[PDB]
């Protein structure tokens, strides 16, 4: 019989893929469910990005094989992007790799820095597919537990001084995805010395490094070390409304950036030159797109916490980054997963539990604001209309 | 310090992204005539390009898609693949989506293999068969092809032992590099083989557009071939499509799945627009593929009449693919020594065979990815240093 590795079905059921797979299964017909599970981005890329891609579409030098390591011109863009959005200084030559998406890239740096026995810091709660490289390298997982009185920052104190001789690796995140939780440059210091100390790599997801509300964001390639120790995620998916384009990159440290590039020569040729001059138009484009995207995202987020704490009492607080709104299931409810099933079946909307990020997401759902006013409001209007107790303690 | 992990250390460079390095510096210092990597010279047929470029414009391909690919590809890869070959292919449960064969590689070695399994890889073989082995921490037997069997393995020849334990094998014709070509008694014969030794079976059929004589077998079309294996098939070659880094597999459900599960955490699919290109290149008229099929027969048949009459250099027709496969001179040690040298002195760019394996070398690959007046100026470069083309084999 046909018998796969034994690690792949010991990954983390592709969760997000089992919402879009029941979710089209729900089909009189496509029912209107609100979807605010995954974080996809419901407006449309700008169109000077799609423009940039229709025109270099015609460019010959992108029919066929380009540069292993990408081209020159994105390299030179993300540099040019990273010193006016956070005023660091990357050496776009050396300090900088190309993938497909961010979910790519982190794969590729856990395989890169990563062995067998290692361990691997992860953040609890956290995104669910920084197990999946882990996983992959045969490695060992450690979670560091994020809590809400602390920020959902780390304590790196607390943690095991015997885990800490064998960790060779931690991921941060922030703006973090699932809480909203920010972090300074200030933390961005304090997680690198750290790193430094124990002789840890440092990847920091940047994801949604556009969208801090209360301050302009900080890059963790701002701290002290930082160079030293690490490299930082950036996707195009959340800042541009490129998820389906499939691009990211990451920039730090030139050694770090040497393994990348050492594997992906054997699994890429770079990616479509269309792709790459799009990217270079995104990141060279006017900063208001941007601005406008994160205020779009504000106000839905102000709308919607509102309504639900009024109409509800279901009491959410504010992110203060991302998209995700992290809130407490009432105590009506039994699990995340019984609620958010609960809600699909009887409601028509879908929220993401919060088991899926780990065991301290327990009695909490991620709702990501990803549609306009009169579906936000309807997903309020339809749980109203469910007639059960949903106020907050 | 920053210590990649021990893959990485394991890990030979890709020779085609060593070239691509000395090529672009010696550019740089001031002309290059490169028959190396197998990079079509002719742009994307228009149908393609224009199809990409009005999916652009549909904001549907703008989010995340469906994480296994659009539907209507699968639909077209399925069409496509009884049309070319009479082979039925289930589009919702036999067809995967990969960034290019590279990548589909990388996959199918992921999620065929645990480390310590054993995989038979063809000598001489596509390098990155080695790699991916390597990258799944896995061991490597040889298969050797020899110049008397067709460059088709002998599997009596194949210690039975190994079989116990072999998980994998690797065919590919096709075949890169030596130009050979495998019938469907073949195939047949490879499928029972891998019944009877439960070996998965991929066949990598991205020269499947290109054998001259008749249009080449399918794996697919042997009995018991979607009992025991897999297809992979590129866009690249087909339809001068390299650096849009689009391919699939086709065969049974279980490798299917399995390189499903494995990419649902890696790669979210591509971008919607190079899917709807992908469907319009495979829904496109078979005549242009049978075209550009006669233009590198032509040139095949050019360059070796060439080069016997103005060198001296006798080298046999390929039945498939791009490449002659053509034996270094017999003052030369290595076929390393001799690319090298031939890049230094002639400033022309040849493949040298020992990258495909040790069977590879006395030997080089030059691909016919010129136009007739670039391969002669490649000939008469070559034929002003005067050497001997003599063979001892
Ligand atoms: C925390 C985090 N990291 C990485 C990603 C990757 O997204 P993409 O692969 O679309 O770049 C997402 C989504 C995310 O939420
Ligand atoms: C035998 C073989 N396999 C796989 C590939 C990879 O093709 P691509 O990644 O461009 O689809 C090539 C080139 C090849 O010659």
């Amino acid at each position: 019989m046909e018998i796969t590795p034994s690690d792949v079905i010991k990954t983390l059921p592709r969760q997000e893929f089992s919402l879009v797979f029941q979710k089209v299964k729900e089909m009189k017909t496509g029912a209107h469910i609100i979807n605010l599970g995954q974080g996809n981005p419901d407006l449309p890329t700008p169109p000077h990005i799609v423009e940039a891609l229709r025109e270099a579409s015609l460019n010959p030098s992108f029919h066929g094989y380009g540069p292993f390591r990408g081209y020159p011109f994105l390299k030179e863009a993300i540099a040019a992007f990273y010193k006016r959005e956070y005023g660091v200084t990357i050496n776009p030559e050396t300090e900088v790799a190309l993938f497909g998406g961010g979910k790519a890239g982190l794969y590729v740096l856990t395989q890169c820095l990563l062995n067998p026995g290692d361990i691997a810091l992860v953040p609890n709660p956290g995104y669910p597919e920084y197990l999946s490289g882990i996983t992959m390298a045969r490695a060992e997982l450690y979670e560091m537990p994020l809590y809400e009185e602390n920020g959902y920052l780390p304590d790196f104190e607390k943690i095991d001084p015997a885990v800490l001789e064998k960790a060779k690796l931690m991921f941060l995140n922030y703006p973090n995805n699932p809480t909203g939780a920010v972090a300074d440059a200030a933390f961005y210091a304090k997680a690198a010395a750290f790193a430094k100390e124990h002789n840890i790599h440092l990847i920091h997801d940047f994801a949604y490094g556009a969208f801090e509300f209360d301050q302009k964001p900080a890059s963790f390639l701002e701290a002290e070390d930082a160079k030293t120790v690490g490299a930082e995620l950036y996707s195009f998916s959340k800042t541009f409304n490129m998820a389906g384009w499939r691009m990211a990159f990451a920039v730090g440290n030139e050694k770090i950036i040497q393994a990348v590039n050492e594997f992906q020569d054997h699994v890429f040729v770079g990616m479509f030159g269309g792709l790459q001059q799009a990217a270079s138009a995104a990141l060279s484009g006017d900063p208001e797109h941007t601005e406008s995207l994160k205020r779009i995202y504000k106000e839905r987020i102000d709308f919607f916490t509102a309504l639900c704490e009024k109409e509800l009492g279901w009491k959410m607080e504010k992110p203060k980054g991302t998209f995700y709104v992290w809130a407490e299931i009432p105590n009506t409810f039994e699990t995340s997963h019984q609620f958010s099933d609960y809600l699909l079946e009887h409601a028509h909307v879908v929220v993401t539990p919060g088991e899926i990020f780990g065991s301290n997401g327990k009695r909490h759902v991620r709702i990501s604001m990803v549609s306009k006013q009169e579906d936000l409001r309807e997903f309020v209007t339809r749980i109203q209309k469910l007639n059960l107790p949903f106020g907050s303690l």
